[PDB]
């Protein structure tokens, strides 16, 4: 239905101005692109499922998420993935780790407080009946 278009281009605004909000925030600047293949060659063949800021934005574009919950397993793959990538003591991968913790808890915070229950719950129904 119309309606329910409705619903998702305003699920689609939501969104944007979440990611602009991460994307602009200079702690975040490490996951606003895609890792550089020449700068770091064995990310790929570690990182199984590469994901970034840039990426999501071109994604809500696609119409590829129709709820929240979709959108947060796509910041919790940029946080794991720098979890992952960069485990050690040293003071560079422990910087990294406490901004992707920073990005994921920025990130649920925002949508705890401005994401409506009700209007979550009426994206995950119309997906369901699809
Ligand atoms: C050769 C230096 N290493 C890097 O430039 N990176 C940068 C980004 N990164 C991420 C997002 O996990 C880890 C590795």
């Amino acid at each position: 239905s119309m309606q329910e278009e409705d619903t998702f281009r305003e699920l689609r605004i939501f969104l944007r101005n979440v990611t602009h909000r991460l994307a602009i925030d200079k702690r975040f600047r490490v996951f606003t692109k895609p890792v550089d293949p020449d700068e770091v060659p064995d990310y790929r063949t570690v990182i199984k499922e590469p994901m970034d800021l840039s990426s999501v934005i071109s994604k809500i574009d696609l119409h590829k998420y129709l709820t929240v919950k979709d959108y947060l397993r796509d910041i919790d793959l940029i946080c794991s993935n720098a979890l992952e990538y960069n485990p050690d003591r040293d003071p560079g991968d422990r910087l990294i780790r406490h901004r992707a913790c920073a990005l994921r808890d920025t990130a649920y915070a925002i949508i705890k407080e401005e994401l409506d229950e009700d209007f979550e719950q009426l994206c995950e129904e119309i997906q369901e009946s699809r």
